[PDB]
DNA sequence: GTGTAGGTCACGTGACCTACAC
DNA sequence: GTGTAGGTCACGTGACCTACAC
C-alpha cells in the first residue's frame, strides 16, 4: 500500500509550494538583484523592508500632512490677500 | 567520531535560525493578528505586502507631487495677487 | 467517542558549492 | 590540484492538530 508514496509525495508538493512561493517573496524586493542569497536572508532583508515601509511611509504621509498645515498658513495668507478682488 | 553529532546539530542551529527569523517576518506584518497561520502564508500575506507598499507608496509620493504642481498653480496665484503689497 | 485522511512541522540524514589551506 | 570543514538545500520519513464522518 502506497503509504510512503502519497505521503513522500505530499511533502514534495508542500515543499515546492515554498521554493516557488519563496522567490515570490525575494523578487518581491529590490536589494537582492534578482539573484541567489540564502532563503534565510530573503527573510532577513525583507524583514527589514517592513521596518522601511512603516518607517519611510508613516513619516512621509505625515509630511503630506505638514504640507496640509503648510497650506493652512497659506489659508491665513488667503484670508488676508484681498477683501474684494480674486 | 561525532560526524552525525556536530552535523545533526549544525542543521538544528540553521533550522532554528529560520523559525526565529521567520516570526521576525510574520510579526513584521499586520493582518496576521500576532498568531498562527502556515509558514507558507507568512510568505503569502507578506508577499502581497510588497505589492502594497510599492502600490500605495509610489502613487502617494506622486500625490505629494501633484500637491507640488497644486502649489504651482498657487504660485501663479501669487504671481498675480499684488505687485506692491505682502 | 474508535475511522480514515490532509495539512504542518522538525528531525535526521545524503548531495552539492564552495574556499580555505597546504 | 588531494585535505578537512561550513554552509545550504531537498528528501524521506515520524509526531501532532485537527475535523470530517459515521
Amino acid at each position: 500500500a502506497d503509504k510512503r508514496a502519497h505521503h513522500n509525495a505530499l511533502e514534495r508538493k508542500r515543499r515546492d509550494h515554498i521554493k516557488d512561493s519563496f522567490h515570490s517573496l525575494r523578487d518581491s524586493v529590490p536589494s537582492l538583484q534578482g539573484e541567489k542569497a540564502s532563503r534565510a536572508q530573503i527573510l532577513d532583508k525583507a524583514t527589514e523592508y517592513i521596518q522601511y515601509m512603516r518607517r519611510k511611509n508613516h513619516t512621509h504621509q505625515q509630511d503630506i500632512d505638514d504640507l496640509k498645515r503648510q497650506n493652512a498658513l497659506l489659508e491665513q495668507q488667503v484670508r488676508a490677500l484681498e477683501k474684494a478682488r480674486s
